[PDB]
DNA sequence: CCCCTAGCTTTAGCTATGGGGA
DNA sequence: CCCCTAGCTTTAGCTATGGGGA
């Protein structure tokens, strides 16, 4: 959910808007291709532990709203999503192979999305331990334990 | 400024709120230590091409609003920021070395910030080339040349 | 900005805060 | 969640989508 926890002690929420277009901004992302593209991206996300919040395509581009573990790195998810989908789709639909040198370009757009944390930041500080005493360890455990994670 | 470009062809704006607290949430980020802390983080940001939009400490924690090249990785800026400041600060002020086992903890808070792209995404797509014709190469070069970068 | 090579997956087709440069 | 180990910088003191587990 909105606020995750690293496998260790990193408290985060890293949502990214990602957008990239086919070679020549070709309008191939429709029908069969559009469907498989979304499926392939889905498999990559689960595998790379990326939370696809939203995802839609519109002929000459794909728009993804994703949550990504800051330790992992947005470009790793993109590298894979673009690389694989390109190999698969070009294998599945030949006009994507015979008419284009590649499926994608070396470009892509990325923007961080989120609003002023304010209170979330206050709760984070307040719950850090201020000693090794029992109460403190309990305060912290209760805090992080009540956070979302990304297994698989 | 707000919308940058990679050394290659990545059009981005990745802003992050970053917060970490001293070990034990000790209120040591004041006076001399606070000043030197900000100075150190300023040097690490410039060395790592990280843009510090805003920074402020407040006794028991430092708050940073940074813009980082998506291909660089948030944790590399934090690793160096926490890592170096700790080494230096504990070297310059002994009460930080004798009274604490480390300066920081293995925790930190990270949240992406920024609103929906909407029009910025439309302009991104509209300026992708749709062919190798000269006009398209001009439209594109023109677009990317009119974007911010991070030299040094 | 381009193209070239490394690096790694998808072993094709993508990124590298990559690199060098009429 | 903890602690251990390795990696890399600050060669101390931090992170690793790290690892393993009363």
């Amino acid at each position: 959910a909105v606020l995750y926890k690293s496998n260790h002690n990193v408290v985060y929420s890293c949502k990214y808007h990602i957008v990239w277009c086919p070679k020549y901004r070709r309008k191939v992302l429709v029908g069969a291709v559009e469907m498989r593209l979304k499926e392939i991206i889905q498999e990559v996300a689960k595998e790379l532990r990326v939370e696809i919040i939203e995802m839609q395509t519109d002929k000459d581009h794909i728009h993804i709203l994703a949550d990504i573990d800051p330790s992992f790195g947005v470009m790793k998810f993109i590298k894979t999503a673009k690389g694989r989908s390109s190999r698969i789709l070009r294998q599945e639909f030949n006009h994507l192979k015979t008419k284009l040198p590649t499926l994608w370009t070396n470009s892509c757009f990325i923007s961080t999305v989120g609003g002023a944390p304010l209170n979330v930041v206050k709760q984070y500080i307040e719950n850090q331990q201020n000693s090794n005493r029992p109460k403190q360890k309990e305060k912290w455990k209760s805090y992080v334990d009540n956070l979302q994670t990304k297994a698989l």
